[PDB]
């Protein structure tokens, strides 16, 4: 079997990606945020804390006839930016673009932070990172890709993203009319339980491609595009005026400057982000300082291939045996 789902930016900047997902019988459709940087699938819901909740699709488990309490499951996550949620599990079917999963865990969100509060248009997150990052207690579950993999065509899931447009989300096959040239597969780490990966160099602009390794993660779930401080001050040189800033946030620069490429390898092959791809616009409403797609991930811990690399490319999660990464331009 195969699913296919079109991914749609949530505003004009691509902060984040929402693809619809059907729950329960009747279905109730809600839009997700496909993340592959975790593994819990959770839901809005008819519990969600009622202040908590403004303008999102809720889940509620008691108007499907195939939803069941998973009794004594809790679950409770952070995420890098600092947002956080928890509640209980239901299990119940889930369809993504005509791949169905019965019995498949969604996570019944009671409370919710801020963050997740002011994105209306976020009715919750669809982990795609490894199961063991699942935080469903004490009975660990399975994501949507585990769960529908056996039954799948091939047991991948790629990820298309649009710039400024519309993408798609395929399930257990890979579109050979989405790309262009080949698909250059790399091995990766399940350690951490991420696709953990490692880029085999840059260039910036037109500069000379600089080999070195780059430990880091595919994660459709984080906005940009985190690497090593070195990687990001050998960019932002290139862009005359832009600097870091602290009050800020992160390296700032012109809303007047037309930015070079980023280009980051895979391999013997080479991703060519767009500059036009690394401008996060205004600061502030108005500001003439814009915000950097390319950031330092020097306070994290790891670096983040976000949406602003993965979209420059046609991105295969190879969740075979030995998983891997393929990465073909478009
Ligand atoms: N990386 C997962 C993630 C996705 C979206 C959000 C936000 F912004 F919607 F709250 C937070 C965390």
């Amino acid at each position: 079997s195969t699913g296919s789902a079109t991914t749609t930016p949530i505003d004009s900047l691509d902060d984040a990606y929402i693809t619809p997902v059907q729950i329960g019988t009747p279905a109730q459709t809600l839009n997700l945020d496909f993340d592959t940087g975790s593994s819990d699938l959770w839901v809005f819901s008819s519990e969600t804390t009622a202040s908590e909740v403004d303008g999102q699709t809720i889940y509620t488990p008691s108007k499907s006839t195939t939803a069941k309490l998973l009794s004594g499951a809790t679950w409770s996550i952070s995420y890098g930016d600092g947002s956080s949620s928890s509640g209980d599990v239901y299990t119940d079917t889930v369809s993504v673009g005509g791949l169905t999963v019965t019995g498949q865990a969604v996570e019944s969100a009671k409370k919710v932070s801020s963050s997740f509060t002011e994105d209306s248009t976020i009715d919750g997150l669809l982990g795609l990172a490894f199961s063991t990052l699942n935080t469903v207690s004490p009975t660990q579950q399975k994501t949507f890709f585990d769960n529908a993999k056996a039954s799948l065509d091939s047991p991948v899931f790629t990820a298309d993203l649009g710039y400024h447009a519309p993408g798609t989300y395929n399930f257990g096959f890979i579109d050979t009319t989405a790309y262009t040239g080949s698909i250059t597969y790399t091995a990766v780490s399940t350690k951490q339980g991420f696709w953990e990966w490692t880029s085999t160099g840059y260039a910036v602009g037109s500069g000379t491609f600089k080999s070195t390794s780059i430990d880091g993660i595919a994660d459709t779930g984080t906005t940009l595009l985190y690497l090593p401080a070195t990687v990001v001050s050998a960019y932002w040189a290139q862009v005359s005026g832009a600097k870091s800033s602290s009050s800020v946030g992160g390296y700032v620069f012109p809303c007047s400057a037309t930015l070079p490429s980023f280009t980051f390898g895979v391999g013997s092959a080479r991703i060519v982000i767009p500059g036009d791809y690394i401008d996060f616009g205004p600061i502030s409403t108005g500001s003439s300082s814009c915000f950097g797609g390319i950031q330092s991930s020097a306070g994290i811990g790891i670096n983040i291939f976000g949406d602003v690399a993965l979209k420059a490319a046609f991105v295969v999660f190879n969740g075979a045996t030995t998983p891997t990464l393929g990465f073909a331009s478009k």
